[PDB]
């Protein structure tokens, strides 16, 4: 058990091992710091109010559980996990530690003008991660350009993968729809890609209903085929109210962009989550011909998420977590 300094950063206080030095605020709370033990730069995240509510406490175990599982180049994982306390009784803090990344993808579309080859590498990467994630039966639900960490290199990893702007949500999340599927991430990836290629937000909706309008001026109103599946004597309904729309040509909507890419968008941005192309499929798409390599798009171990499915007490969750903290084996 390592020696910990203590120091205060802004209002938040910080209690970490000496192997990390230079703690430096990037944004619970994140600091950039130097890992003497490996001499690589890292991100230390101090979880906010870990075991406040049951809703926090479970959320804590979830985050630790996921991060412990994520072993994949395109997906944030755990270098170190640590608590200052010793024995169960003191335990009320959790700092998570990963490879520092230092820019997110929203400060890229706001810097650069990006090449087609850029979106290529970048989107491939997103789908590389996605696909490992989906293979564990986890669904992101919030992919958006601020959950994608990119380092100076143009390397990218997926942040917050399975913890949870309306702009990147599949329509089926904006219609609640309590029980959908993994292709919701695909919709987002479309929204991200479109914007990477064009420099403007695809669907900058002002609220939840404006957004289903914006989506519709593009992908068009649903065929009686899809309409039937909307669970409503009237939640339905509510769509057909709003005028009937031409499905626009992605080709013009997206003039100038590589037509491989545009064909790819036509398949991600499909109103019907059954006809939405999967992660593993979209990587076999020509757009990624440069990068693709079947024998290098790895799946994940199966992920145990029955825990999700049950009501424990604060005391029961903080205990399980602590089990997770001390049971932690670091990588290579
Ligand atoms: C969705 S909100 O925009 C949001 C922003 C940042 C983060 C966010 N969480 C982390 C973070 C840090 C350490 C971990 F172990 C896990 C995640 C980072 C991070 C990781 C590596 N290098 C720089 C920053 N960014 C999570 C949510």
């Amino acid at each position: 058990r390592p020696t910990f300094y203590r120091q205060e950063l802004n209002k938040t206080i910080w209690e970490v091992p000496e192997r990390y030095q230079n703690l430096s605020p990037v944004g619970g709370s994140v600091c950039a710091a130097f890992d003497t033990k490996t001499g690589l730069r890292v991100a230390v995240k101090k979880l906010s109010r870990p075991f406040q509510s049951i809703i926090h406490a479970k959320r804590t175990y979830r985050e630790l559980r996921l991060l412990k599982h994520m072993k994949h180049e395109n997906v944030i994982g755990l270098l170190d996990v640590f608590t200052p306390a010793r024995s169960l009784e003191e335990f009320n803090d959790v700092y998570l530690v990963t490879h520092l990344m230092g820019a997110d993808l929203n400060n890229i579309v706001k810097c650069q003008k990006l090449t087609d080859d850029h979106v290529q590498f970048l989107i491939y990467q997103i789908l590389r991660g996605l696909k490992y994630i989906h293979s564990a039966d986890i669904i992101h639900r919030d992919l958006k350009p601020s959950n994608l960490a990119v380092n100076e290199d143009c390397e990218l990893k997926i942040l917050d993968g399975g913890l949870a702007t309306r702009w990147y949500r599949a329509p089926e999340i904006m219609l609640n729809w309590m029980h959908y599927n993994q292709t919701v991430d695909i919709w987002s990836v479309g929204c991200i890609m479109a914007e990477l290629l064009t420099g403007r937000t695809l669907f900058p909706g002002t609220d939840h209903i404006d957004q289903l309008k914006l989506i519709l001026r593009l992908v068009g109103t649903p065929g009686a085929e899809l309409l039937k599946k909307i669970s409503s004597e009237s939640a339905r309904n509510y769509i057909q109210s709003l005028t009937q729309m031409p499905k626009m040509n992605f080709a013009n909507v997206f003039i100038g962009a590589n037509p491989l890419a545009v064909d790819l968008l036509e398949k991600m941005l499909v109103l019907d989550s059954d006809k939405r192309i999967t992660a593993a499929q979209a990587l076999a798409h020509a757009y990624f011909a440069q990068y693709h390599d079947p024998d290098d798009e790895p799946v994940a171990d199966p992920y145990d998420q029955s825990f999700e499915s049950r009501d424990l007490l604060i005391d029961e969750w903080k205990s399980l977590t602590y089990d997770e903290v001390i049971s932690f084996v670091p990588p290579p």
